[PDB]
């Protein structure tokens, strides 16, 4: 029954087409890249534009041309020291339960085996894709990758801390937004706050908040903000002394995202899925409250790199596979008989082109603003 | 067939996400917890109710 | 008018532009509001200006990087420049002095970007270098020959605070 490795590859290509048919924000920001190397250069360097422009030289006649300072290239002379974190696992089936399920099927052994194997393949691909998502998200929400020994996806307890060195991924806040002062009032306008971010980025071309990202519920914090309430009241045209007595809450809940999107002008792309840990909880990739925000531009950023494979090289010389590797195993001839399969590869998300004139690089930052959510 | 299985089964989503494993170099793979199809092992007890009828004329 | 940077806030602080938006969008500060927010004015400033005065407001910031690493724009913050004859190509940029050998014969020089390299790998530092450069000047479009003056474009200053 459990056979057909070439058909397993075909059905795996079908499952990958089904997985990559839909796409996500976090998937959109990083393409899939594959290298035969393993040096794991943590960031590329790419900063040469009219923001780094400079202007040319006067000279009078009769002399040699005074040379061009190219100190960005000499500053770019450095090395990249980081190590690729693999991720790999394998699902196994005991022959006892496969003859249990073969007698349970009893109409097509290889067909129900094909269905069950392809189901487990799709689920394990989902585990792979969520590993990739947790990598990319764990760096972009905190600037760096940290592995404590107590991850539900770290049973071994292997720890790693690999940093990339974004300057300030956090943002200043004197307090959260929805603190209540006076009788009942917002502490601060968020829209006027992001106006202050643009006001600070008056000079600076890469502080200006371009497009914001927040997945779960945050709208209600806006709906409680009496500044945003006042925007909605002036927008739709109600004085609480004269035109209305008290507006209701789902007005604010309806209009807050759009009035924010119009008045601040940065896009609010809301894209959360969930990750299901071992502990039974269901959390979103974004945690509730806080929100990351791009403030240079909007486009791709970084790179998800496939670190090269360790495999049987060839009969002679060395060469390796470079994509999603796939192979089957039997241990049914053995003292515990078990049928197992393995596909999960070595990889790393890389950051974008670092700035080259200085070493600083901050394109995305975040702030925490919700001391009570649920 | 007429066995009348009381429930179908289909559940594989991002609320059933899972992820890969932090494994070190050069060791054996820590394998997959197989709780899904093991907990799925059950038998259904239901029976079809056939609905049949026939008019007649005097 | 041509002006690059954020001056829309400087528009929004002008209370006549405020009262423009107040009556135009239909809000009395005595009756229909106590005070409107600042950022409706921010959203409305360039549009209320363009529909009211009726001249094309082409707003264009360009990132100007000088030697000491700070960032500016070509137009400085605040003020403006303004055309007042027509919209159309004023001026011209002239590239002169196509320098080479003068020649073995007569001067019939080329007119475009010529570039050449200079290797010096034989020398006391053995170095490699490239040259390019343009002897040039922007030539303004001259007046109609009646007067001596030519004023197609002027400006004024108001940014008594930069920030």
């Amino acid at each position: 029954k459990f056979p057909t490795t070439k058909e397993i590859q075909e059905a795996v290509a079908a499952i990958a087409d089904k997985f990559n048919q839909e796409n996500d924000l976090v998937d959109r920001f990083f393409p899939e890249d594959s290298t035969f190397a393993s040096e794991l250069e943590l960031y590329l360097l790419r900063t040469q534009d009219a923001e780094q422009t400079g202007m040319t030289f006067v000279h009078q006649v009769g002399s040699t041309s005074l040379p061009v300072e190219a100190r960005v290239a000499k500053v770019d002379l450095a090395k990249a020291t980081w190590s690729p974190l693999a991720f790999k696992e394998s699902r196994v089936w005991d022959e006892k339960e496969i003859l249990y399920l073969g007698r349970l099927a009893d109409e097509v052994q290889a067909g129900v085996i094909n269905e069950q194997i392809a189901e487990s393949l799709t689920w394990l691909m989902a585990r792979m894709r969520n590993r990739r998502r947790w990598l990319t998200w764990q760096v972009m929400r905190t600037g760096r990758i940290t592995i404590q020994p107590n991850d539900p996806y770290n049973p071994n307890g292997l720890k790693y801390v690999i940093d990339y060195g974004v300057t300030d991924i956090e943002l200043p806040l004197p307090q959260k937004f929805d603190a209540k002062d006076g009788n009942g009032n917002s502490a601060v306008d968020p829209i006027q706050y992001f106006r202050d971010l643009i006001k600070a980025a008056t000079y600076f071309p890469d502080r200006r908040p371009v497009a914001i990202i927040v997945g779960p519920g945050f709208d209600e914090v806006l709906a409680d903000n009496t500044f945003v309430q006042k925007y909605v009241e002036y927008e739709k045209g109600w004085v609480v002394g004269q035109n209305t007595v008290q507006p209701p809450r789902e007005v604010y809940r309806q209009a807050a995202l759009d009035i924010f999107k119009r008045y601040t002008g940065l896009e609010v792309m809301v894209y959360d899925k969930t990750y299901r840990d071992q502990d039974g909880s269901v959390k979103y990739w974004i945690p509730v409250g806080e929100l990351i925000v791009l403030n240079q531009s909007t486009g791709p950023v970084g790179r998800f790199v496939y670190t090269a494979h360790v495999a049987g090289q060839r009969n002679g010389k060395v060469v390796y596979a470079t994509g999603p590797y796939l192979t089957v195993k039997d241990h049914l001839q053995d003292d515990p008989p078990y049928y197992a399969i393995i596909a999960g590869f070595h990889g790393l998300p890389q950051l974008s082109g670092y700035n080259t004139e200085d070493f600083s690089f901050h394109r995305f930052k975040w702030l925490k603003y919700a001391n009570n959510v649920q």
